[PDB]
């Protein structure tokens, strides 16, 4: 529930979680996410009609796995790194 409201960066570009549980048909974890960029996007969050989460254009928002996804570190291990 928490997780809801983070930013995460996934293939370069930046999006939002909004929603973290099943989405069938396709069993197993998932964690919806908000591309920034809607022509990456391929719905508007729903599907099969199991609305999960809404957003802000009709195709912009996708599933993406656990292991899939990058919250990032914070400033002192940044700076660390570069």
């Amino acid at each position: 529930a928490d997780v809801i409201g983070r930013r995460v960066e996934v293939n370069g570009e930046h999006a939002t979680v909004r929603f973290a549980g099943v989405v069938p048909p396709v069993a197993g974890p998932w964690l919806g996410v908000e591309w920034d960029n809607p022509e990456r996007g391929k719905h508007d969050g729903s599907h099969e009609g199991t609305v999960y989460f809404k957003c802000r254009h009709p195709t912009g928002g996708s599933f993406i796995r656990p292991n899939k996804v990058n919250f990032g570190t914070d400033f002192l291990t940044a700076i660390k790194n570069r």
